[PDB]
């Protein structure tokens, strides 16, 4: 059998196996709220309670893992900000110093430091030069790689409140990420993958999870993840 | 604990749990050739499905079936372009290849008609497109999700890249009646997709066989059809 | 992933990956009736198999798969005994109901000798242990590990409990070769347990068929033979 | 898919996903020991939980959680007899070893009362039953279901093998309420089971922690209480 499989149909208040931070919370309908929803500016990440070996220093074995999860975002105007991202960091790892949300609570700063051991996909809705200068000019996902300037992008057609089916996979052998999403309710999808040694970037033991933000609270929306699916296997 | 799950990281000669028909086979090396692989080359159609037929919906209750499905394929042209694809499929249990099918129909398809009794769901990586002998086809290799018909009801540009392996994901969906095509190649990281709604219920049986089918309809541009790995998993 | 996982929480009539051997069939409750259940009750020999054959072991890698399976059944006897039994078992891919068997064979062997050649192993429940026609068992119903002969290489005393529904749990790890059968009635928490050694490598062939069979030799101590659910895994 | 499944062939020195309290740790070797074993043998307590609580049953949908775990465990005395034993449990959510606890408790309790405040719920493996320090164990080594109090509600003879491997299988089934222990030894057959009705929502929280706990009350008579691997799967 594989080293670690889990899977939450539904997430229930106060989720003794997730670890909550910043603003993440769950919601009595049973959505994670990674984002605060009332208005104000916000930061949150939600992670899976027990680490992760994503690789055996030794053996030299690395772990492929597969994650599938549904996701809204929903703005009250046509555009709102800032995204919503799922990462891999550093075992029990917390919410940097004078992190922002346009760094989804992952970053420090903008530079691009080894030590911060970060992998993460980002759903980025904002992408205004005035606070985001590394940004494409449209809203993207992204492959971040220990920066918030992504080592590549792909347009993303972001739909107002409509729920987004994502599938993420980690082939070891091949060293390739892929990610997959979808809207079933008109069709939509996007494409995106990359070539990322975890051994090269990430330590031995790893949480994974959620983070997101809502940088400027005139132009709010939600980051609510509706389920979420793991597997990793070394 | 699911219904169903199975998974081939390699395969082997004459391999019991998986059906042959035409001229698939696997070869010594441990790959599904799905079409021939000769030298002197020539025509070939072949298929090959999971011994074990699946209820992709109960009559009793109603429930229909989410699956998933993984597998890496390999597309090698002896010159710059071949003929003429390779497509994962859900079709009656048990079925045999169509009298008088052709390459270009994959063995799914007796003729280019949408007939509701042939109770296939399709998705085909269309490698020939000629107007002169598949009218239906659109300008460009594509990926298609075909329902009935050899003409799919959604494509879109397929950027094949000759000889290189190809990882597919494939998603189910039964609550929204989604499915999602998922394709990526690790060597350059050139990626394509495509989801069409689709209602299994309306299409096919409750049991069907799953697997693959591919087909060469002109030796003078060869090309292989090998699947060298495949996961999948299906739940009421 | 595991090569193999399949799960049945209940069966539904003419299950198209189930074959059915003899007069093994499902009733419309959904239980698989491995013995037939009549009106003028009657002589009964059925068996019941996974559709697809399981790779047991690899001849070019030397691997032996380790397996875990789990199944809830049911024996009632109208008097206060019945005959003949049930038994789990893996044997040669698509393997047929030999000739002259009889139900104190539960349909798996020809005779009573202990021929290399049945390549059968299986897990017998037996109910009947009649000295003159079944000199090969115990004085007691029992929980036997069969290893190409009816004659059980090790049994333990069953404390079968008339009507009441069992829950089995059956393991074999590879590397100690070790078999383990649990048996339990959470009606009243009676428990009965068995392992034994077996090198599959040693007994069976590469591609193998599993699944139930069953028997009752006399309709006048009947008794039904109904299995409930069945879980399945096995991994090279 | 299940709720959660996890799956440990080995251990790793300072693994992160394993909380360990007391003398628990795990040695150069891959192996858990959960009680301290060194050159001048000592008194030693220990556990080890998975670092993620677990969800055994829901209070809004009143859905109970059906789980299995699968370990093999050696317990290796000096002499021909050793103290106090292992246990595998599920407690409340990072539940810490209690005060005044002892190694005849397995550090799961802090009195031999019956409190429903202790909300534990255990599997031991109990090898010291001395009338003078453990007044409530049966005359012989034994297997015990414990439910909130060191005094087994249901109890079974262990055959302990010493410095013999032991496979055990712990399945809950939510639907009966019946918890099984399935423990055998791939070196001789000896085999062991228990069966008892245990109603988790009755017991405890609606999130636990499992793990293993042992103890070693005398250093005059020291055996290891090691674990080489652990499966464990849940589902509500
Ligand atoms: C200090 C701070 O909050 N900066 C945020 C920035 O991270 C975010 O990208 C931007 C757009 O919402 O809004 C700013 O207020
Ligand atoms: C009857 C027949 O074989 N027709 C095939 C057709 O299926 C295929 O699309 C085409 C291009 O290879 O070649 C034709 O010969
Ligand atoms: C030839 C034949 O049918 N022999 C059966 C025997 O297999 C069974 O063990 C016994 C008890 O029911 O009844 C006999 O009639
Ligand atoms: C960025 O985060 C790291 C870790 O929290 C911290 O050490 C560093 O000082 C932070 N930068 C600033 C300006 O606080
Ligand atoms: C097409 O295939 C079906 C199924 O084998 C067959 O009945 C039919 O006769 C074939 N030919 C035509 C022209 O439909
Ligand atoms: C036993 O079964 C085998 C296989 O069907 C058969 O070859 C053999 O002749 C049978 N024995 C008898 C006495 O029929
Ligand atoms: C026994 O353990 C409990 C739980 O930690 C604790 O509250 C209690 O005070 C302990 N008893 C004694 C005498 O310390
Ligand atoms: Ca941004
Ligand atoms: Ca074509
Ligand atoms: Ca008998
Ligand atoms: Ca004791
Ligand atoms: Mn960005
Ligand atoms: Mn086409
Ligand atoms: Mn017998
Ligand atoms: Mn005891």
């Amino acid at each position: 059998s594989d080293d670690l499989s889990f899977n939450f149909d539904k997430f229930v208040p106060n989720q003794k196996n997730i670890i909550f931070q910043g603003d993440a919370s769950v919601s009595t309908t049973g959505v994670l709220q990674v984002t605060k929803v009332s208005t104000t500016t916000s930061i949150g990440r939600a992670l899976y309670a027990a680490p992760i070996q994503i690789w055996d220093s030794i053996t030299g074995k690395v772990a492929s893992f597969a994650t599938s999860f549904s996701f809204v975002v929903k703005a009250d105007k046509s555009d709102g900000v800032d995204g919503l991202a799922f990462f891999l960091a550093p075992a029990n790892s917390q919410i940097p110093s004078g992190s922002s949300a346009g760094m989804f609570g992952l970053f420090s700063s903008s530079d691009s430091k080894s030590s911060n051991q970060i992998i993460a996909v980002e759903f980025d809705t904002y992408f205004g030069k005035a606070y985001n200068p590394w940004d494409p000019d449209f809203k993207h996902i992204g492959i971040d790689v220990n920066s918030i300037k992504s080592i590549k992008t792909v347009k993303w057609d972001w739909r107002n409140g409509e729920v987004a089916d994502v599938v993420i996979t980690y082939r070891a052998p091949t060293k390739s990420l892929t990610v997959c999403l979808s809207y079933p309710s008109d069709g939509t999808s996007n494409i995106i993958t990359a070539s990322v040694d975890l051994k090269a970037i990430l330590p031995e033991w790893v949480s994974v999870g959620f983070s997101g933000g809502v940088g400027n609270a005139a132009e709010f929306e939600t980051h609510d993840v509706l389920s979420w699916y793991f597997t990793s296997n070394l």
